[PDB]
């Protein structure tokens, strides 16, 4: 299992724009598209990323073009940021996935905002994490990935992808 096939499951791939779990315009493998409102914001976003008039639809390798910029950008924002960088460095390889995974979902903004959680994965302290990691709206909005998610942190293994 790898980062990729992992939020391959948690995202899933749709080759048509879509509404995420917030309602924002979004398309392929979990890529962002706008939060604002406009179906045509969205469709000429959609123009600008890929580089065509795609008339909201995309191809498979489109959308896994866009998703291999996307896990880099995650990678590299962590790798960048203050408050991120210290936890990733300090965490085993399946671990750092779910770290990815998090900041793919949320922004490194908003996963730099679970201080308390940060600081406890920091000290490896796993089940004390997982309880405080689920505390938060993120677990009560998309539950069962927060829970694969969280899992994950848990018990650095990948047993809750395992049989999806
Ligand atoms: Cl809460
Ligand atoms: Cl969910």
């Amino acid at each position: 299992m790898n980062i990729f096939e992992m939020l391959r499951i948690d995202e899933g791939l749709r080759l048509k724009i879509y509404k995420d779990t917030e309602g924002y315009y979004t398309i392929g493998i979990g890529h962002l598209l706008t939060k604002s409102p406009s179906l045509n914001a969205a469709k000429s976003e959609l123009d600008k990323a890929i580089g065509r008039n795609c008339n909201g639809v995309i191809t498979k390798d489109e959308a896994e073009k866009l998703f291999n910029q996307d896990v880099d950008a995650a990678v590299r924002g962590i790798l960048r940021n203050a408050k991120l960088k210290p936890v990733y460095a300090s965490l085993d390889a399946v671990r750092r996935c779910a770290l990815i995974n998090m900041v793919f979902q949320m922004g490194e903004t908003g996963v730099a905002g679970f201080t308390n959680s940060l600081r406890m994965l920091q000290q490896k302290r796993w089940d004390e994490a997982a309880v405080n990691l689920a505390k938060s709206r993120w677990y009560n909005q998309t539950p069962n990935r927060a829970k694969r998610v969280i899992t994950t942190f848990r018990t650095g293994t990948w047993d809750a992808y395992k049989n999806l």
